[PDB]
């Protein structure tokens, strides 16, 4: 059903692993994000500029991270978030599972390192989308390609073939893939989304599809496509001292504000953020 | 004699810290501050909102900033900086002991707790000052009284009986105190400084001291003291979100900058301030 919340943070990374920890000064709050807390974690080799753990390894920090909101009681939420909806006083969020509203949204999704395809902003809205769930009744009867970048794309797909005449999954990792049998695995490299006034093709290396759509699945939709109306420049969501965007009630923290791309940046922004949140909560 | 240092932090706790292990990426650095690095780290009983050291006590995370420096070759210049002179394309530090020179500076000195004596601004620059030893040829025979807040303010109190008729020692501290028998200890609470066009006397809770200076020592005076020129609102240093201030190639991190007063917060801020240090020696 719908569960509300008086803080909703969005990423399980350093950001938001550091707003929880410091929100949980009670005020109901909900972790979204991957059970590995962040991939960058994991995959960082050595590290020497987190104080207070020279020389420690990405995974291991990982697991001091993990026991740290293991001992505080703060569970992460395995879902994705598709959509935050200002509605004004709160705020209504939209997963790849259930809905949620919250007083307070802190925004933490990290920023996204690889680029758009060529076309992707062109025709975006014109058949170009960021979640394939939440457009599906559109392509009912249609052709979809989802060009998935996380194992959650791979679900997208799946639920799409249950409307769509014929789903592409086109991967952009390295696994097994758990699809259905009516998926066609497309293992080739996109190249540029063409069409007049819509989608028409997906060029690929070696390959063209016809298709009607082209989902580009992520961990998280660009965030002015994730939260409508949030004030972007530059990729970056613009924040003041307060963590605090565009938008009242909505803050962010971490890598999503802008460079440098460091944890302790990160840490400090989501502390920053959960405080003034927690704050706001207590003053009404 | 002089040293010239491309970047010199001014602070030894968790924000100047963290700035000092992301400069170390060349490019000579100087880390001015305690030994101890911060009383308030030693201070502190368990911490929970540092992000990995979950129920860590505060002596032991200062344990673990110490190893930290120490694997990277960070030593700590355990002297007090007593200004701090803007010359346009570069910083004179004048220091308790010898003046340096740095491109770039990092101002990291935490923010005082204790409020200002009752006087104590209205007589500023008339017989009120945050250093004892720079202004000590004002008062050649002259009475000086200290009020110290630190053990650096008993070596300014023996250096000021060199030269004025009389020299009173207010401690606002429980030790032993390393003083000349010319100092006179006044084991008082200052209550007010008061005079008419200029100092005359330090009014305590059991007695009074006719004096022509009254000096308050404390870990580092107010920053637009101690940074002529230095932007300041309500006692926080007013700083961007690439942690400049009002001064080109100036900037501030931790405490310094305003609430909230917390570890994640001065880690993250010395870390953005030292990263765009290092961006700005590179770029010229
Ligand atoms: C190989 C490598 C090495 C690195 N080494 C260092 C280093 O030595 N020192 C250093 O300071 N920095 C390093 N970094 C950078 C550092 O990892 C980042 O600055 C830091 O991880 C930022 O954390 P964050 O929480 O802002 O975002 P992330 O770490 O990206 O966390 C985002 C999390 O939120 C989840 N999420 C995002 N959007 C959504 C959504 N819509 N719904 C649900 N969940 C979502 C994601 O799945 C992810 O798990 C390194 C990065 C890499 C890739
Ligand atoms: C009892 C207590 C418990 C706390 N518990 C927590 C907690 O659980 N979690 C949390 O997040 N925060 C806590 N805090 C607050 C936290 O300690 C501060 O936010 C943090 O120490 C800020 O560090 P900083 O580097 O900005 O300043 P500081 O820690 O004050 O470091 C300043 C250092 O620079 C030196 N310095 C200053 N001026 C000069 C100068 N002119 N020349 C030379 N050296 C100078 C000082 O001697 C000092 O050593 C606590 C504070 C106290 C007092």
């Amino acid at each position: 059903h719908m569960e509300r919340y008086d803080i909703a943070i969005i990423g399980s990374g350093p950001a938001g692993l550091a707003s929880a920890i410091n929100a949980k000064t009670r005020k109901s709050v909900i972790v979204f994000g991957s059970s590995d807390l962040s991939k960058k974690l994991t995959l960082a080799p050595v590290i020497n500029n987190y104080l207070g753990f020279y020389g420690i390894r990405g995974a291991e920090l990982q697991e001091k991270f993990k026991e740290h909101i293991d001992n505080m009681g703060i569970q992460i939420e395995n879902v994705k978030v598709n959509n935050i909806y200002a509605m004004g006083e709160y705020f209504s969020i939209m997963t790849s599972k259930d809905t949620y509203e919250a007083s307070k949204v802190i925004l933490a999704m990290g920023m996204e390192h690889t680029k758009p395809l060529k076309g992707e902003d062109k025709f975006l809205g014109r058949g170009v989308g960021y979640c394939a769930t939440c457009d599906a009744p559109l392509y009912k009867g249609k052709i979809v390609t989802i060009v998935g970048y996380n194992k959650e794309a791979e679900s997208e797909a799946n639920y799409l073939a249950e409307l769509a005449s014929k789903v592409y999954y086109v991967p952009r990792y390295k696994d097994e893939y758990q699809l259905v049998s009516a998926v066609e695995i497309v293992k080739d490299v996109p190249v540029e989304i063409v069409g007049d006034k819509k989608v028409e093709k997906l060029k690929l290396k070696s390959r063209e599809l016809e298709t009607d759509g082209v989902f580009v699945l992520k961990d998280s939709a660009p965030p002015e496509q994730l939260v409508p109306g949030l004030y972007v420049e530059d990729g970056h969501i613009k924040v003041n001292r307060k963590m605090e965007t565009n938008i009242d009630g909505c803050y962010a923290a971490g890598d999503c504000t802008g460079k440098p791309y460091q944890y302790m940046k990160a840490v400090g922004e989501g502390q920053v953020a959960a405080l003034n949140a927690v704050e706001k909560l207590y003053t009404k």
